[PDB]
């Protein structure tokens, strides 16, 4: 494993709303829950910014995280991400927030504590470009 | 390379519908074909769940797969994924199914055997969180 | 770091429109700018193909790149990608082009040189399948 610092920004996290955790030993992603005080209505085509109540600090520049829709919410309810895929840089230390976009024709309710996205830690490579007149092998 | 077990769930696979395979030695992804008996109409804004007739077993918890739209279908026809990006965990052993979403204003026909998404195997990192009051270096 | 060849296809690149570069030492992605001669209107639901004026040659088959929406453009303006996520293979040598899709209900102007997507280099694994009757450990 790799250690990632997490700062709890809302006292509900770790009490009434669990920290993110891997469901199984074989899970690639961590479900991300929303930290809100009352149910949030998401109308068809609406985008709403939803706080998680946590911040992470990846720190290692060879690692990033991506935030993806949940498969069931996306397929069944059209509850996806307004920016489609979120990218979390190694030096990002702000609260994780979810751009929740309803692409469906049905109104949707997000309840406090609901899982609405997933977080996946991936290795990344920082490239150095070499400007060339023609590509070579 | 890395060995990934594949189970054929539909006898058409490997006969009339090819197994997924890399197009070139430099390909990052594998096109995923649909295993259906007749053409499937996908109306504007419709989401349909399309079977592939295969299951995979990645097994290695340091590896995952993502399922992405094809670039031409997505750009030209608006034929993309209802959950935008699929994430396949290392311990997932069910049939691969595609959430096919038509985001365009044009009706689209999916024929038996058509490639409609691509599969990419990526390394993933399982993080262990350290809850901190303030981030440190 | 890893060296990636870049070919400049439009003389504006490196003069009036900067090469892609990492914003900070901890950045996972590189913003991609559009190489056009006049502002481009993107109507609600419209998809337009936007050139970058550069081509890259990753070459290493253990590496790929993905093209993602920018978080602010996607969340605030609904300016995302028509194929949702672009995948750049290691052997792709053509111009990088952005499928720019306006998923919002508001008209949007893309100016010459604007950043409208981001590029992330990721390791990829080329799998070899083993067709099995049942999965094993």
């Amino acid at each position: 494993h790799q250690v990632i610092q997490l700062k709890i920004l809302d006292s509900r996290i770790g009490d009434t709303i669990p920290l993110p955790a891997y469901a199984t030993d074989g899970s690639a992603g961590l479900d991300l829950r929303v930290c809100i005080s009352e149910p949030m209505q998401v109308a068809p085509q609406q985008t709403v910014l939803l706080p998680t109540g946590i911040a992470i600090y990846i720190a290692d520049p060879k690692l990033a995280a991506v935030i993806l829709p949940r498969s069931g919410l996306g397929h069944k309810n059209g509850i996806v991400l307004g920016n489609l895929v979120g990218l979390i840089d190694s030096d990002y230390q702000g609260e994780l927030k979810i751009s929740c976009w309803n692409r469906s024709q049905e109104h949707f309710t997000v309840n406090p504590g609901d899982r609405i996205a997933q977080l996946v830690f991936i290795p990344v490579v920082q490239a150095s470009f070499e400007v060339v007149n023609e590509f070579t092998e």
